[PDB]
């Protein structure tokens, strides 16, 4: 692709994080902690899942960023409305305000309703995410495979400001402790 020039510097918003997440000092990395991380509760925190938002809000334009997923077994990545549900159980779908892909149990899927199988020959170590607000597009790229397209959501109905969205996944297996990292420009 040729979207690299729309690169934006994303940082994570501590206040939105599930209470078990550990965000690095530079706000560029997140991982699952062993326990509650000793923060107060608030209405912004995702309660049921190991999720966190970027601080940046987008309402126009073209935006691109990259995320490192090296050695993880499970994660969700994409964008979401600023007003997504934070508490209780919910599915990742455009109806609920999410435009995401994920890895789970050795397969990749797009967060449509129902979910869509992805065809990836080279397991990615870094994912590129492109948002065109005006066009209603969210696209995902395999940086490990020379930028090959993974998935395009088109005809998106954002219906609000967008925020970068992250889920580090649970670590029941002991194989999913590695962080998500925002990669440098
Ligand atoms: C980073 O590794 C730690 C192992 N655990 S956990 O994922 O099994 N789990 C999630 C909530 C209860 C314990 C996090």
């Amino acid at each position: 692709h040729h979207h690299h020039h729309h690169m934006v510097h994303i940082t994570l918003d501590r206040n939105t994080a599930n209470s078990w997440l550990i965000i690095s000092k530079d706000r560029r990395q997140v991982r699952m902690g062993d326990t509650h991380q000793n923060v107060s509760d608030n209405k912004e925190r995702f309660s049921n899942y190991p999720m966190v938002l970027g601080a940046q809000r987008f309402s126009s334009g073209k935006m691109y960023w990259e995320v490192d997923v090296t050695q993880k077994e499970a994660w969700d990545l994409g964008v979401c409305r600023d007003s997504v549900q934070r508490k209780g159980q919910f599915s990742l779908s455009p109806e609920n305000g999410f435009w995401t892909i994920w890895l789970w149990q050795d397969s990749y899927e797009a967060g449509t309703s129902p979910q869509t199988t992805l065809h990836i020959q080279v397991p990615p170590c870094q994912i590129g995410i492109f948002v065109d607000y005006e066009a209603g597009v969210v696209s995902f790229y395999n940086i490990t495979d020379h930028g090959s397209l993974i998935y395009t959501f088109s005809e998106c109905v954002f219906a609000g400001p967008l925020r970068p969205f992250f889920n580090v996944g649970f670590n029941y297996s002991g194989g999913n402790a590695a962080p998500l990292k925002l990669c440098p420009l």
